[PDB]
């Protein structure tokens, strides 16, 4: 015993859930995976197409191509089921319909795009289902009751379309009234609709089985290889004997105008060929599948010909009774006509609020439902191929079989069971989609995702959409005006295909780009699956119509970008400003949930500009050299401290910030400026070094200017601060670039004709040292200079192996660089070796000076005339007392060189 | 006297310019706008189509639809010229070709995508032009020298393709050798090629004019309304009299097998109808335009029928001599066949290094060249409509006119001048595109934009592409293997259409989004024009082929994203990490060059978390309330100061940072964390308030916790620091949110059944105060509460504005104005007066005794509220009355459950 439904859950349920945040009523609607996602999805996938058009598709395509069609459609819907299950498992499943899940999983932009595309899909589905119910009623149930009787022969089709337009509009107004007043009854009879569907399918299978030994007696009159209609004929014989008199049969009256055979003038094909009674349903074992295993694709108005019977060759006798191909078929048309029979998988999660284990019921339920329907379709394709005559299949309105439903002829009790079950199922699906479309529309309106749809957010006392339904009815009316399933199906299929394409593309993107909160806890979801689904039914979209598909893509893209713009204006306050703001925030967030390190190290600079008492940059050269080092790309944060109290220096801070920005723009520096008004310059710099940049966009190198004239100034703060900053940089594990004699650094406009960047590679931190000159040489200023590595390791035997390691590394760099190893006494490099030993264990002053002068001797003797001498640095002393000695060591170590870039790694650089 | 060229300038010139950075040689190549951009673009737009296929297109389309085709193509190329001129004016024009301009203007990603699409365009153009030169030579000049003689009927049709494939491959190997050895000669003879083109067009016009009084004698044999070929027939008469004997003419031998008229068995149409000589070029005044003003679109193999002359009705006599439609035409096919006649506008700026005023010569020159060629095409459409028979036009191989070029029949001297000028022009354009494709390829390789193309960066001693040219030759070979202009034209057109679509879309985007360094100094460029061009010829792309267009779009998109990825990995060091890094940096940069303010104010929070001596968050409720306030969207920077020395507390700073990040994620706060290890807590907070966030992603509100138990603690620093922070926030012009009794603030899981957020709106700063409760109510926790505004006081004007804002907000709120004595609100009115005074230029016992009145009213009205917002008075000017200020605040909030003290201190709207 159970009282379930197959409809959706709109804003009413999501709202109840949110309020219920802070139960016995909830527990009772809890439904297992089977009755929660299997039956809703099964009742909503099994549409009208399976009946009114599957036999026709099989016939006009040949079992092979029909199998290919059903397989491609089922493949796009199965990969979309996998992507939708990945969405369902990821995070908490909201209580609303599939729209709320898709929204909370893919962001409001994709949520709204999918919502509107799926909504247009559902409206045109309510239109197709009303057209189908009308077509079944009118062609098969009550043919006599058509308001416009067919006029002559040429206007017979036109008279039918008007019957369908008027009857469909009346029926649509009826269905709208039903859904508006008494949707509870629709919920109650969803089970009866599913019952009708399943009874119909079991009747189809029972007929197919019975058709092996005893097939039914539905014969078709056929003149040679020309199939005849049986809507008016009684006997498939040229002369029907009446009262022992061989009077001509009615077909004679339809091919010869005499009607009395008194010297009757019969046309050519009638006199030459012969009328035969061909069994319309041969046995399943008869082996007709070999006959109908091939496409027909006859264009419009072509006579349907069974390529088995004999025939004469005369032509010209065009007649009304010849059953004709009613539409110029093709593969790309058949795929579109059949696709709305696999749609409805988003209905699997239309009952997600009343579930027990959502992430477990929704994926399994949906995939099992799609497997069931795919098996039913792929089995019925072959059964129709192997049970129905190759002529009764191409009959798209049950003609030539005495006016019975083509699939109806395959049934155990009678074709009547199917002709009524299809009608009830199709009107039920129309009601279902006229309840599912306006609920989704009011949910998209209530979310305030799109502003102008706010009007449709209005609900009834119970939370039913009063003003969304009217728009749904209007769109269904526009659809019904094209009173033909064969022409509504491509549009419906295109809208549902766009919905499925976005559901597959959002999952592929969010898996590749490592989108935050994208944890697809599924045992079989791989982004390649969703990508293959997106590709497959993108191809499907374009195949069916290349112009409708572009219109759908552009509509969805405009809705997506407009939702993004509205979200920007909502959260940041401005449209385009806020749009870039959201882009930056999202990039930084995505940047946070990732490995902290990088496979390669690239210097992101923090230029520490020193501001004089006039609040002017004391060293613009710093900015010029930073621009040359980064070459206008990358991150450059220009930081500076203004000594004083912030409470009264805000105006000065703003003025100096404008000054530094103008200077950066003048020196082609692309980056950002940050001023800190601090009580102590040293503490301000210690705060800039560790706090600049938003998380994930941190710097990793600190670029400083050398404290020129440290000895001259009586105050010891200037030299002591530089050391403090060096210690802060080393402790923070950031790289350090101390530029000395920066006033002589070349400007952005001038250039070097010829020169040598003499990188000095000393025991360690070789990665930063080697990487620097190439970044410099990549700029036009340092472009025309060479590079010389004066390695100072051991003597020569060690160097040969190292020479190979450096030469190959440089080979990977692919920039010319000659390395020379100069033997140096360990004592001369004692301070370095000491620091290295301290590092290895972790993982005097007179000697330092007397060795620094040896370093001076070698460095000047080799590199006196260099344009820029890079040089590795030793760490600062542990005791802050020897800071003067450390600065003297550095000053002597750099005595006599034109332009030095002291470099200290102090990090895991490679 | 001048020696100019129409070829491109690749990496060799761009490199010379860059080196020449730090002249007499440069000055000499300087060329004026006319000879620098008008003639190169004119010489490169006038291709082979104008001759070999324009007459055929006019005929098979009808003058009206042919006019529509030429107009649509010219419209896409003109809008693309406007966008490309906008690119040319914006910024300095690089010395290289058009590729370098497009690159430096649209970024390397679009630069490389457009470069490769335009490169495939140029290669398939070298293929089409070689095919055209071969077709002209073989069909019109020397038919005798064809290696595969046509045989039978079906074999004869495919006999030609083998002649064309072999001759085209031979010609392509010849052209490749020429360009490889002696491109200087091509530069020298570019002028002769342009001369041939212009002489040919003037010959067309002279023929059209002469066709007014005296049209030429090109007759066509026509059997009834069935056109015959005249390659073998001599007289358009059934019987050709020989030696005074009426012997049957050869056409009799081609329709009757007797050949002696001895009881000859002639077929049906031949016996019934008549052969007639129809003047093939009637006068311009003859008025045939009225006849050929309509489309034909006859499918493949259909006999071409003039619907004017008499005819019998018998059918069945299918014959070889009946001129047949050689391809199943359609409108969408004609647009594709014709589009490669308007391509070449990027060649206008292929000589930009040798210019005087680039930003002035390139736009005018390009637009004038396109106007000239568009007028020439639209004029020749009408001239062909009004001068050539409606049957001679649909002849795509000069049949029925004795085997002469269709357009050749319209010329003053003879069709030979055009048939040779077209051949030389088409081989010259082939040479041009076999020099322009590899130069562009080596420029894309040398830019190191795409890695794997590095092999093709290799150049010759003079800087000629040795290995790029070979790939161009291979692709041209693959093109020539499809030995038919009618099938190469759609591919060429698709590649050039993709190039133009990207050039229009990048400009539209960079104009809309306010991309940095996008200054389009043009007098007529509006982004709507580039957008209309993008749309027009996107439609053109898809019309011509919906599957080729998708393949091109996917190829270009993959190249674009791959270039972006390679640039990320190059500059940042990682692929996806660096990709997000570049996205963030670019967004922030774009965010910088814009108005600092915003039309709406939205609170971007900086939560100041206080870290205790255990390095644990002393107030997680701060984060919970920040999450509720921002609702998971927006910017939230959580800042905290660790008192101590940074040299030894780095590990502690990292540990506490991980702690704060875990807490943020636990409280559903989406944002970033920044720790500052400072010697003094007050200075650390004063530095966080002014330095957090990258430029453009700044905060505008500071969210603080109230210093609970300030009086109890003997140390006065705790209460004094809060005031210091308030002053820092006010001075920085940021909003301020002081939360009091924050330990009682509701958690993210619980909710309120019913309650009232009692926003108290006092004289000023009404914008922040009104905006807050609605952002709070937008969260599920505060969803089920009501709002009550207890207004106490241009305050009257402000109240009306607030009411209007409430109406705009559309969320139910009831406002009550309570009369209060000015003395009670004295501290507020005093501050307001100070504000008005400063704006115009551009005690304690009373404050406490009035604060208690404020307490009386506020508690009597709002004692049971769930959250009482309340405006704040400014801190005293003298830092001595700071205790008095804190006492004022403490009493002002005495008795309320949960208070959010709010201070605007900014231009909040
Ligand atoms: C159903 O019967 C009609 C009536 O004869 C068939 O029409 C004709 O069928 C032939 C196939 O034999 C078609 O092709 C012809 O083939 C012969 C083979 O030598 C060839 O000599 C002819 O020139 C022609 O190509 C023919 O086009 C078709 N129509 C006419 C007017 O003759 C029809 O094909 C039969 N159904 C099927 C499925 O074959
Ligand atoms: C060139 O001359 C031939 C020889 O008659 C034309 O063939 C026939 O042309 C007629 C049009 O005059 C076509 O349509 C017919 O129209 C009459 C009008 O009443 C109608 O009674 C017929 O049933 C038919 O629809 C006809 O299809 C066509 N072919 C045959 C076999 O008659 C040919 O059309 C002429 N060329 C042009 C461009 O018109
Ligand atoms: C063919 O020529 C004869 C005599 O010149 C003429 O009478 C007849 O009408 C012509 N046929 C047609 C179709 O004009
Ligand atoms: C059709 O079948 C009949 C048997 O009544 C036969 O006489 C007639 O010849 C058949 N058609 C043929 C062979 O033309």
């Amino acid at each position: 015993m159970a009282n379930y439904t197959n409809l959706t859950q709109g804003a009413k349920e999501h709202e109840e859930a949110e309020n219920i945040t802070e139960k016995k009523p909830t527990k009772t609607p809890q439904m297992g995976t089977f009755m929660g996602v299997y039956l809703p999805c099964l009742q909503n996938i099994f549409g009208v197409i399976l009946f009114l058009r599957l036999t026709w598709v099989v016939g006009t395509a040949g079992v092979l191509q029909a199998f290919a069609i059903v397989l491609i459609c089922c493949c796009c819907t199965m990969l979309t089921a996998i992507s939708m299950s990945a969405i369902a498992t990821n995070g908490v499943v909201p209580a609303g319909g599939s729209y709320f899940m898709i929204s909370r999983a893919l962001g409001p932009e994709f949520g709204g795009a999918v919502g509107l595309c799926f909504y247009l899909g559902t409206t045109f589905a309510a239109a197709m289902y009303i057209l189908g119910a009308i077509e079944i009623f009118l062609v098969y149930i009550v043919p006599r009751a058509a308001i416009f009787h067919s006029d002559d022969a040429l206007k017979e089709s036109a008279a039918m379309l008007n019957n369908m337009r008027v009857y469909g509009t009346a029926f649509l107004v009826l269905m709208v009234l039903v859904v508006f007043i008494g949707v509870r009854y629709v919920n109650k009879f969803a089970s009866l609709f599913l019952a009708c569907v399943i009874v119909s399918i079991l009747a189809i299978y029972a007929g197919a089985i019975k058709s092996s030994f005893a097939p039914p007696h539905f014969p078709v009159c056929m003149l040679g290889n020309r199939t005849l209609s049986s809507r008016h004929i009684d006997v498939c014989s040229k002369t029907k004997e009446i009262n022992n008199m061989t009077v001509p049969s009615k077909l004679w009256g339809f091919f010869c105008n005499s009607s009395q055979f008194f010297n009757a003038t019969c046309d050519e094909y009638f006199v030459h060929n012969n009328v035969t009674s061909i069994q319309g349903i041969p046995g399943l074992a008869s082996g007709i599948i070999t006959e109908n295993l091939w496409s027909n694709y006859l264009p419009k108005g072509e006579i349907i010909e069974k390529p088995s019977a004999k025939s004469s060759d005369v032509l010209g006798s065009l007649n009304h009774e010849y059953v004709l191909v009613d539409i110029t078929t093709s593969f790309t048309l058949l795929v579109g006509i059949f696709f709305p029979s696999v749609t409805g998988i988003m209905a699997g999660s239309n009952r997600s609020g009343d579930l027990k284990d959502a992430q477990k019921s929704i994926p399994i339920g949906t995939i099992l439902a799609i497997l069931t329907t795919s098996f039913v379709y792929l089995s019925n394709v072959v059964l129709f191929g192997a049970c129905i005559e190759g002529v009764v299949l191409r009959d798209k309105f049950g003609d030539a079989v005495k006016g019975n439903l083509v699939v109806g002829t395959l049934s155990w009790p009678s074709p009547w069971v199917i002709v009524i079950g299809s009608f009830f199922s199709t009107c039920g699906a129309g009601l279902q989609s006229l309840t599912g479309a306006p609920r989704l529309l009011q949910a998209i309106a209530k979310d305030n995702i799109i502003p102008f749809l706010r009007v449709f957010g209005h609900s009834k006392a119970n939370g039913e959409p009063t003003w969304a339904l009217l728009l749904t009815a209007a769109i269904a009316e526009l659809g019904i005006l094209i009173a033909s399933l064969d022409l509504v199906a491509p549009i419906l299929s295109m809208f549902f295909l766009m919905c499925y394409l976005f559901v597959n593309l959002a999952c592929a993107l969010q898996t590749l780009l490592r989108t935050p909160n994208w944890r697809p806890r599924f045992r079989y979801y791989h982004w390649a699956l969703s990508f293959m689904g997106m590709s497959i039914c993108l191809a499907l979209m374009f195949i069916s119509s290349w112009y409708y598909a572009i219109v759908a893509m552009v509509i969805a893209g405009m809705i997506y970008k407009y939702i993004e713009y509205q979200g920007a204006e909502k959260e940041w306050g401005d449209g385009i400003r806020g749009l870039s703001l959201s882009a930056a925030r999202f990039a930084l967030l995505r940047l946070e949930e990732g490995p902290p390190h990088t496979k390669n190290w690239r210097p992101q600079l923090l230029v520490l500009l020193k501001l004089d008492e006039d609040l002017h940059v004391k060293h613009p050269r710093l900015l010029t050299f930073a621009s040359q080092l980064k070459a206008g790309k990358g991150l450059t944060i220009v930081g500076s401290v203004i000594v004083g109290n912030f409470l009264e220096n805000y105006g000065e801070a703003l003025a100096a910030e404008q000054t530094i920005k103008h200077l950066m723009e003048a020196e082609k520096v692309k980056g950002f400026c940050q001023l800190v008004v601090a009580a102590k310059l040293r503490e301000g710099i210690s705060h800039l070094i560790q706090s600049c940049g938003l998380g994930g966009m941190k710097h990793n190198t600190v670029v400083m200017g050398w404290p020129n004239g440290w000895r001259q100034s009586e105050d010891a703060r200037a030299w002591k601060t530089f050391i403090g900053t060096v210690r802060v940089t080393t402790a923070a594990h950031l790289a350090l670039l101390v530029a000395k004699n920066i006033s002589f650094f070349p400007s952005n406009v001038e250039q070097f004709s010829e020169g040598n960047i003499d990188v000095w590679w000393i025991v360690h931190d070789g990665g930063m040292l080697m990487l620097l000159p190439f970044l410099l040489k990549q700029h036009k200023v340092w472009r025309k200079c060479s590079i010389r590595i004066f390695t100072v390791a051991q003597l020569e035997d060690n160097s040969i192996q190292m020479k190979k390691d450096l030469a190959t590394f440089l080979y990977h760099l692919r920039i010319e660089a000659e390395v020379e190893v100069v033997e140096m006494h360990d004592s001369d490099i004692s301070a370095y070796t000491y620091e290295r030993d301290l590092m290895m264990e972790q993982r005097s002053n007179v000697r330092r000076m007397h060795t620094a002068v040896k370093l001076n001797e070698v460095i000047v003797n080799k590199s006196h005339e260099a344009k820029l001498v890079l040089l590795n640095m030793p760490g600062p002393p542990r005791n802050p007392e020897g800071d003067e000695n450390y600065m003297e060591f550095l000053e002597v170590l750099t005595e006599g060189l034109e332009r030095v870039l002291l470099v200290r790694g102090g990090g895991s650089e490679v």
